[PDB]
């Protein structure tokens, strides 16, 4: 159930954000007024940024903490880069996400006293799955 | 994690499908909004964009992550994983969630037909749900 965070996570990643950066030097990078930039980005300002305008801050500070803070309001976790190009075909990263998907099946349907190695070998099953299921999107956007 | 911005229109494309996946006149009352509002910050063409706290309210409202997934997916992140709901013993819902986007994923894999514009999001909302379920089972192995 997505809810809004009951601490001011965005607000304290717009600070910390400023605290990393020159502002001026970033509103002369964007093309933004400064006092514009400024007050975006101010918590005791109600003007705010448009999603677009977070990209573009993001992209050009290489910064999540942004991000992270709008992200953070609804629960959702730290964004997470992806670098990924297609070689083979939408087809065959649906097939290899489910030896991970199977494994990670195998594991959670037998459920007395989680191991160590089992966990730490279903996760593998995770990151290899969801890193199958990201080429699978990148193919699918191909043709 | 070079956070570029994606050359292709991720964030539009998912305002119009959050736009054609929900009732516009009940989520603007729910959100207490114009629906005249929400339809220009949902239109590309349109200049009116969302603000953040916009974007939370119609992501709760609707318990749906298009928007933010979009979003996400213009800078090259990850689907959101919300932890809000995260517990140990949601592990197997978890798991089993994971075929209904991967089959649904698989359905449109193999041969059928051609080239829709909203059966192809609904693979992409697949692979973001996919993505999310598997996070979720990692997270709950503690």
């Amino acid at each position: 159930d997505f809810q809004v965070s009951k601490h001011p996570h965005y607000d304290e990643a717009c600070r910390a954000f400023a605290q990393r950066h020159n502002m001026a030097k970033l509103a002369e990078r964007a093309g933004m007024n400064v006092q514009t930039l400024r007050n975006k980005l101010n918590p005791e300002q109600p003007h705010q940024f448009t999603p677009p305008e977070l990209w573009l801050l993001t992209d050009l500070t290489e910064d999540s903490t942004l991000v992270d803070g709008f992200l953070a309001q609804i629960h959702c976790l730290p964004c997470v880069p992806v670098n990924e190009l297609a070689k083979d075909k939408l087809q065959s990263y649906v097939m290899r996400a489910m030896s991970e998907l199977g494994e990670l099946a195998s594991g959670a349907v037998s459920d007395e006293r989680l191991t160590t190695a089992r966990k730490h070998n279903m996760i593998e099953s995770v990151n290899s799955g969801i890193r199958m299921l990201s080429l699978s999107a990148l193919a699918l956007h191909a043709r």
